[PDB]
């Protein structure tokens, strides 16, 4: 896993996944309460019923992160225009990953016409604020006060959210697929392994999609009931691929005693994301492991006297190592318990440095 | 001391000394009890008195290891022939060093005519038997059933005691000096640093000199009282040079709490003679430090979990190191506490490997 043939240490990481699967997404809007009528879009119009009570017509948020059977799908649906959605009213889908992940992409399978405008936000820590990841809209400048298909200029801020209309046309009344790719278009993505900026940009504990506006044909110009019952959001699969974040100090994440997902921190690191050196392993500062060298926390010396030490920066600057031992057993002094305390000596058979 | 410029470890040893100085030698015979009369040898004969009570005529064993003032001396004296000494009766002088030394030489300053025959024995450990170091006699074969001036043949037993008459002639009625040199004449003395045989041959906790026979002029052929009172043993200084044994793992010996002399064991060794690895430092076997490489006990790993380990030979054979850790704290397993016990993992913030 996190070590080579000879057994030397080396950078690792869990395998790529879709952190969404199983995760019960939360949506603000969900047709079915109370029962209402929707009508697929085309003439003709084969209308049906969104009903929460019956298991054959339910369309909860749940149908977003369940298995994807290309044969017959499962989707979540919004109340129809008639219920008062369209715009400015919006609908939200929040994916709670419960643990920081290194996100690569967020792809959506729309069971109806993709939205006219929608954005996709993320938090880097369950504390932190909702950050704009990407904006999709046929009216970027007007809807998101943002350029049509802006590109990130070199040198410029690698973390701004862009906007495009490329995915907002209605064209495919169904199967409308949308895919967000974090490092896509970031002038540094090549040097990613040494771009803290991007290394954080891909970081994410939670992801959110905001349906801001429905794409429309024009029929709803005159409040015809039968037409409104024809426009709504419907998603057949919410998939976000990336891999559990561990900084290259683990190759597998696992739920613990408290049922919260975490990293199996190798390289002598610990912490939820293996972002820190286990105490005692403070010979040098903690680092993300690269391909070049798989940074790993090195142990203190102490010579067995102390089982505890802190990281002394000055010591580190002077000598190569900076692991400073604390409270050395057997009246043995020194930065790494390597000497007898003044006026004490090592005298035969007795294990501890004894007085004069 | 026991480390070079850069501070790397290196072979050391206390400084050369005369382990005899101050040490109260013990002699079986000592004129003065009761008062008797001795007469220096030449005619004339200026006789005097050996008396225990008066401090101006006492000649205790003590005058053997006291400072040597070339101006006026101090010596220990035996009862005169008349008291019944000569031969076969012998007299003994036992130097108790109280701590194993690496002996180079034993030299004697005789205040009278050196003995006709005497040997010098040593023990390598206060337990062990009295071993013959050297034999001096004008009649080697007859007195010590040993060759006149035998030499050690190459390949042969490097530890046998030789004999010579070279120092038993009476010639100098006084100032007769005799010097024993351990490595002298030993075909291996050149390669000494890699000759356990010789390395032990020079080892010695105690030294003993045996006065077997007095050299005589012939006058005592007829029991004349005045002549017998003229023959006796008298030594002006007993000096044994060498250095406190520590195997090159110390550069100074010091008396401890119990007032018994010992080594200040560096190189991570301990024991009275630094002949063994402090527990925990069992990555490899203990060794005497040579000039080539200053063998030093290397520490076990354990990764801070255990503060105790034993030396596993098999481990040592398989991998370079063989320090095997015992009872690893924090349910952490492995030869050097480098892994979570089966069905246990390293999960964030918690220091110990916790269950599934
Ligand atoms: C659906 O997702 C969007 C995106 O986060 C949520 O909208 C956000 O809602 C909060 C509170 O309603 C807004 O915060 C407010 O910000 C303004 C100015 O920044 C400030 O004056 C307020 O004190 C407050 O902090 C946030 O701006 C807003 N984001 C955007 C761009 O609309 C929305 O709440 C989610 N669905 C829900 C729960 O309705
Ligand atoms: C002065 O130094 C000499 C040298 O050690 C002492 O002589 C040794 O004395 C012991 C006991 O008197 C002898 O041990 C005996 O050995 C024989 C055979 O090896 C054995 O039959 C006995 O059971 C016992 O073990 C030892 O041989 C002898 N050494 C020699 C070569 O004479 C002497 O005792 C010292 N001065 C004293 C205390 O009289
Ligand atoms: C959701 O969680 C349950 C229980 O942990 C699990 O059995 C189920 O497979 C999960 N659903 C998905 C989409 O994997
Ligand atoms: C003998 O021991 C005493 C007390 O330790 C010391 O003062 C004295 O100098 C010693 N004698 C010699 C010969 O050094
Ligand atoms: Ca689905
Ligand atoms: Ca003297």
């Amino acid at each position: 896993e996190c070590a080579d043939e000879g057994g030397r240490p080396q950078r690792c990481m869990p395998e790529f996944v879709n952190a969404a699967f199983n995760v019960t997404v939360v949506a603000t809007n969900t047709c079915g309460t109370p029962p209402e009528e929707y009508c697929v879009q085309t003439v003709t119009k084969s209308c049906h019923l969104c009903d929460a009570g019956q298991q054959h017509l339910q369309h909860g948020a749940a149908f977003l992160t369940d298995y994807n059977n290309q044969a017959d799908t499962t989707w979540w649906q919004s109340q129809t225009m008639l219920a008062g959605v369209q715009y400015p009213n919006s609908i939200n889908l929040t994916l709670h990953l419960g643990k920081a992940f290194d996100i690569t992409y967020v792809r959506l399978k729309f069971h109806t016409s993709r939205p006219e405008s929608f954005a996709i936000y993320k938090r880097t820590r369950e504390d932190g604020p909702w950050i704009p990841y990407q904006y999709y809209s046929g009216s970027c400048e007007n809807t998101y006060s943002k350029a049509n298909r802006g590109f990130i200029r070199t040198g410029g801020d690698e973390q701004q959210a862009l906007c495009t209309d490329e995915f907002s046309d209605i064209s495919p009344l169904t199967g409308g697929n949308v895919a967000f790719s974090t490092l896509e278009g970031r002038p540094s993505a090549y040097n990613f392994d040494n771009s803290p900026v991007l290394q954080e940009w891909v970081t994410a504990t939670d992801i959110r999609v905001t349906l801001n506006r429905l794409n429309t044909f024009g029929d709803e110009v005159f409040n015809e009931p039968k037409v409104l019952k024809s426009y709504y959001y419907a998603i057949s699969d919410f998939a976000v691929g990336g891999r559990c974040k561990c900084n290259g100090h683990a190759s597998e994440c696992v739920k613990n005693e408290f049922d919260k997902l975490m990293c199996n921190c190798k390289h002598n690191t610990y912490g939820v994301d293996c972002e820190k050196c286990l105490p005692f392993f403070n010979d040098r500062p903690w680092r993300r492991a690269t391909a070049e060298s798989a940074s790993e926390c090195l142990p203190c010396d102490c010579n067995g006297r102390s089982q505890e030490c802190y990281f002394d920066p000055e010591l580190y600057r002077s000598t190569g190592h900076g692991g400073h031992c604390t409270n050395c057993r057997d009246n043995t002094d020194g930065a790494k318990c390597e000497r007898c305390r003044e006026n004490f000596f090592r005298l035969g058979n007795t294990e501890a440095c004894s007085p004069a």
